[PDB]
């Protein structure tokens, strides 16, 4: 049958075209994600749909009713078959799905509006007068929140306490805080995002110092699903023919804004 | 029982400790992959034995016999249990052997003598005054034999015919080779060799330009292996606590001979 597909908006894997509204199924979206799904589908041989996960979510389990969310959670519960996005490869996440081998490395980064006197988390970690803080939901605000490491510990400590909060809802809050905040607000974000920004209008974005972990993003399947070993060959694939490279430069650099 | 890990002599993954001889077993050992095996052993509760793979290969198929080669050989055929070693994880590998997620990323790099008027592979491919090549097995001459890409396919074409051989037997004879040809010859191996090989006495070599490729080394254990999930979950943790991190910096930075 047609494979389904969850993903999420998420500017550049997955977008609407500017004229969506003339257009039917999977053609209505465009972006880094988006061409991915249409070549894993094309090396392993299916028909899919992308569906946008209702949630809005990338997948956390909650402590309490112990119910996943997000993408993560339409693959546990048997409403997808597979997700394609930016779904950050993390152990508790593993321990429930199936993911392929990275698709694209990422690491948490530091984003400050170009003139800030920051180069490093250790820089902002001692000192508030610029303020900095994550999304208020994923990856990135996990790896604070269960940091043992002491600079990423303090961190943690300061972003709870700090006033008014230093979360964002979204990448677009984010950026338009660290643009609006005449630089007094650094963004903690993964470096794929970060470098999109940045070569973007107005070009007042930069990824300052290095990254502040080592990841990937991978697909993910329900644990045991018959599509798991297909689609990680074809992410293999894709990458030994330099066609992940390929997209990443399509979405991220070659259209470039900012020199 | 005790499980049988199978490795192979590099540096600084794996390497005799200067007084080996009065030591016995895994203590015999020392390097990144050494540390890594311990951490992964203590993380999934066995014990271990460091075995040094007979044939000294990392894992091919010879197209003849399909004969599997190298460590993924040992586990293909049941000698070995788990490998782990700078082991690149390639669709060809992946196809035969169960790999975790990367624990260290890495791409196909070009290290020149310092002095040497190269500052990509592109340049490398439109010359031939500077000889370069890559070692004569493993990942990287496959990645040049197979590639259809352009400047790749083209280098491969000039390392055939290139008189004498531009291919070298292991890494210590392609950094002797560079260090000992007045800037005529450079070599093709992975960011992390030469990396590591940048941060050492007499500090002559170094990395140019991009990487070619991205990918990633992984532990491989024999399909359906009950130890592979252990492993995998083992690997993504020790990547979270920044334990990998920690090791990369100890065997490649730390002590770090050039500046
Ligand atoms: C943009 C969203 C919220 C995602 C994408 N990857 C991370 C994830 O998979 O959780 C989340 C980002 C982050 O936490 O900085
Ligand atoms: C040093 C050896 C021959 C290894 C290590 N990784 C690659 C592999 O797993 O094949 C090989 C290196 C290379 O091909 O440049």
């Amino acid at each position: 049958k047609t494979v389904v597909v969850t993903t999420i908006l998420e500017s550049p894997y997955v977008m609407m075209k500017k004229n969506h509204e003339m257009l039917e199924g999977n053609e209505r979206y465009e972006g880094y994600c988006v061409d991915l799904a249409a070549e894993i589908a094309k090396h392993c041989g299916f028909k899919y749909k992308l569906t946008i996960v209702g949630d809005g979510k990338y997948g956390a389990r909650d402590a309490d009713t112990k119910i996943w969310n997000g993408m993560v959670g339409e693959l546990v519960y048997g409403k997808a078959d597979i997700a394609i996005a930016p779904l950050t490869i993390t152990l508790v996440r593993e321990e429930v799905i199936d993911f392929s081998k990275p698709f694209m490395s990422l690491g948490i980064s530091i984003m400050i509006k170009k003139g800030t006197p920051i180069e490093s988390a250790e820089d902002l970690s001692k000192q508030t007068e610029i303020a900095y803080g994550t999304l208020d939901s994923g990856s990135t605000k996990e790896f604070f929140r269960r940091s043992k490491i002491a600079v990423f510990d303090k961190m943690w400590t300061y972003m709870r306490s700090a006033e008014p909060s230093v979360f964002v809802r979204t990448t677009a809050e984010g950026v338009a805080r660290v643009r609006k905040s005449k630089g007094k607000y650094a963004f903690l974000l993964e470096s794929t995002m970060n470098e999109y920004i940045e070569q973007r209008k107005p070009c007042d974005t930069m990824k300052v110092g290095g990254n502040l972990d080592s990841k990937g993003y991978g697909i993910a399947t329900p644990k045991g699903s018959s599509l798991g070993n297909a689609v990680n060959l074809a992410v293999l694939k894709l990458n030994e023919q330099g066609l992940l490279d390929k997209l990443k430069n399509k979405w991220w650099y070659d259209k470039g804004e900012c020199g």
